[PDB]
């Protein structure tokens, strides 16, 4: 938790957040997309319209050959590349330098965003989850075994002609506690491949959504920086929505601003926010029975792009997504040594001045466990 690793992350609104990283000897500069959803490190390494550099492989004395193909597909989109291992380090990060596996780009589709100026990926779950399998192991897991960095990393997401800029801070090997006001409460990693945790009460402006919390992880619930959006299951996102748009009421929308399709605008500085609701989601506790929420508002929800906003909620399906919109305000912690997640407002926390973002325990709950999907 290092002052100079403070404000390392940079994006725009809706492309995600990137630490700038160094490849290589000498060092090669690429801007890598710090992801949570996945468990691959990969950076664009042949040239493509939307990549203004690349890794070049050439040029790296220290690069190393796996002589193995790789491919990822995600859900956005995906790419193939050839695997390799070479020296990475952090700039704005710990001060180490560690040999880890590099899937070098050579084509991809839907994958790179065109302005957000990444040209790679850093994913931050587990090996189970890393392609081509489970042997590939993971850079954060590279960083640990070479070095004496602790066993867990923390995110402080930041919310904000070209789109709006966004930062935040990836604190490695630590909590850095300016980050944050309050308590953290943690909520347990359920198992070790997608950060997997549990959801066992949705509330919408104070109303529960009265369902079987096993609909709540339909499948899964994941905590993923890599994607913007607070994805939902199928039930679980009509019933939100139906939610939202009588709260809000008062004015009307198309539907296509409810699909995040479409874009709705108000008169600069007018957004009614007081007519949208908050949304508080209940994570496991550490205990049975106990649970913490942590409490949305709608400045997170409603993503800017006259102040024009995207509705940031969106149906899945593939489980339940705590996106990036869910991520700000809150001061993340990936504390894999003790397979927990903890949250806590952050400093840069969600707005308002009736409402604010929250995170509160507990609240007894009983039977968390059965809210889960048993393989
Ligand atoms: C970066 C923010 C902007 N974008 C992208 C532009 C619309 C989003 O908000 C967005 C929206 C959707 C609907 C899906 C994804 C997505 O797939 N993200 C992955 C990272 C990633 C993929 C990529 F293709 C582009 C990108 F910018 C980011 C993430 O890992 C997925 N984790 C779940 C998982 C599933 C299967 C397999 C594995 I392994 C993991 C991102």
């Amino acid at each position: 938790s290092f002052v100079e690793m403070v404000d390392n992350l940079r994006g725009k609104s809706g492309q995600g957040y990137y630490v700038e990283m160094t490849v290589g000897s000498p060092p090669q500069t690429l801007n890598i997309l710090v992801d949570t959803g996945s468990s691959n490190f990969a950076v664009g390494a042949a040239p493509h319209p939307f990549l203004h550099r690349y890794y070049q492989r050439q040029l790296s004395s220290t690069y190393r050959d796996l002589r193995k193909g790789v491919y990822v597909p995600y859900t956005q989109g995906k790419w193939e590349g050839e695997l390799g291992t070479d020296l990475v380090s952090i700039p704005h990060g710990p001060n180490v330098t560690v040999r880890a596996n590099i899937a070098a780009i050579t084509e991809s589709d839907k994958f790179f965003i065109n302005g957000s100026n990444w040209e790679g990926i850093l994913g931050l779950a587990y090996a189970e989850i890393a392609r081509p399998d489970d042997s590939l192991e993971p850079f954060f897991d590279s960083l640990v075994k070479q070095t004496h960095v602790p066993n867990l990393f923390s995110l402080q997401l930041c919310g904000a002609e070209v789109l709006a800029s966004v930062g935040g801070s990836m604190i490695i090997g630590g909590i850095d506690h300016s980050l944050y006001t309050g308590s953290l409460w943690y909520t347990p990693i359920r198992r070790e491949w997608y950060y997997e945790v549990i959801i066992v009460r949705v509330e919408i402006n104070g109303q529960d959504l009265k369902m079987d919390c096993k609909e709540y992880n339909y499948d899964k619930s994941i905590v993923d920086s890599g994607t913007t959006n607070l994805r939902l299951p199928k039930k679980v996102f009509e019933a939100a929505v139906k939610s939202i748009k009588a709260a809000s009421s008062t004015e009307k929308f198309p539907d296509g601003f409810w699909l995040g399709e479409q874009l709705v605008c108000w008169q600069a500085g007018t957004t009614p926010w007081n007519i949208f609701p908050v949304i508080s989601l209940y994570l496991m506790g550490e205990v049975t029975n106990q649970s913490f929420r942590i409490t949305i508002l709608p400045q997170q929800y409603l993503r800017p792009v006259d102040d024009c906003y995207k509705f940031a909620i969106s149906q899945s399906s593939t489980g339940t997504v705590m996106g990036a919109v869910i991520m700000e305000g809150f001061y993340v912690v990936f504390d894999r040594a003790r397979k927990r997640i903890g949250f806590a407002v952050s400093a840069c926390h969600v707005h308002d001045e009736f409402r604010t973002a929250a995170v509160e325990g507990p609240f007894v709950t009983l039977d968390m466990e059965d809210c889960g999907y048993n393989i």
